[PDB]
């Protein structure tokens, strides 16, 4: 469907967007960071389409504790206008706290990729509870395949990398290998991308187990060997994934989205 008449900056063609950041990939997917984008004009394409976003979080024994603030903070920050479908995943389905929901939201508790994602939602976004939303994340995101750049490694070379370094793991990366190094969670796109990416790691962390092995960093040793050779179709910046006290507030972060919980 056309977009409708709508006024707005004019692109400046011989102004770059950012002079202190890489906000476009050797792959050309963009990074991004606060400037890149106008949300009015995404927000638009999204609802055109009719968008549903899910949210999954896993929240097992102690952590709990931290899905009032989580959820609390997601319906002020999080694809707001859009239709969103929070998944739950949990041991103590009665621990759950009752969140009032904005209209066209909804959530629900599974207790501890099946199918009914794809029934239900046009995206998956996977994130940890012990965080919560402190500024905008909407539909900017939204792609067939994205990940974040870890907030500790964003201005480290690739020979620094903590990725798997042991040529007996799956999730093996040599030193003159590398793009990023991607957090192990807040990784998400088109159900479909989602559940190829976790069947993925999930197959080569067996074969890990089988020959005794177990990643450096685990699960995001394993997500870091995917994305080295299936490119993601945007980046996020580390305004998406943030920790102010181990990390302070540097000039080139304009907004702190998403941060660890004290
Ligand atoms: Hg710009
Ligand atoms: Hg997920
Ligand atoms: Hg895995
Ligand atoms: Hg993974």
């Amino acid at each position: 469907v056309s977009l409708p008449r709508m006024v707005y900056p004019q692109p400046k063609v011989l102004t770059p967007c950012r002079k202190d950041v890489l906000v476009v990939t050797p792959w050309l997917a963009p990074i991004v960071w606060e400037g890149t984008f106008n949300i009015d004009i995404l927000n638009e394409q999204f609802r055109l389409q009719n968008t549903t976003i899910g949210l999954t979080v896993f929240a097992i024994k102690k952590y709990v504790a931290f899905l009032k603030l989580f959820l609390e903070t997601a319906e002020k920050h999080f694809m707001v206008g859009h239709r969103v479908h929070y998944y739950v995943f949990t041991d103590q389905p009665a621990a759950v706290p009752r969140v009032t929901l904005g209209t066209g939201r909804q959530l629900s508790v599974l207790e501890v990729c099946e199918r009914r994602f794809l029934s239900e939602v046009d995206y998956l976004v996977c994130v940890d509870v012990d965080m919560e939303f402190r500024d905008h994340v909407g539909v900017e995101i939204l792609t067939p395949l994205f990940g974040t750049l870890h907030p500790s490694f964003y201005g480290s070379s690739r020979e620094a990398f903590t990725y798997e370094r042991r040529p007996q793991s799956q999730a093996y990366i040599p030193k003159d290998e590398g793009d990023f190094y991607y957090m192990g969670t807040f990784f998400g796109g088109s159900v479909q991308e989602v559940q190829r990416l976790t069947r993925a790691c999930h197959q080569a962390m067996m074969v890990d187990q089988a020959n005794g092995i177990e990643a450096v960093w685990h699960d995001e040793s394993h997500l870091n060997k995917y994305l080295l050779r299936h490119k993601p179709t945007k980046v996020l910046s580390p305004e998406y994934l943030w920790d102010q006290q181990l990390l302070g507030w540097p000039a080139v972060l304009r907004k702190l989205r998403f941060t660890a919980v004290p």
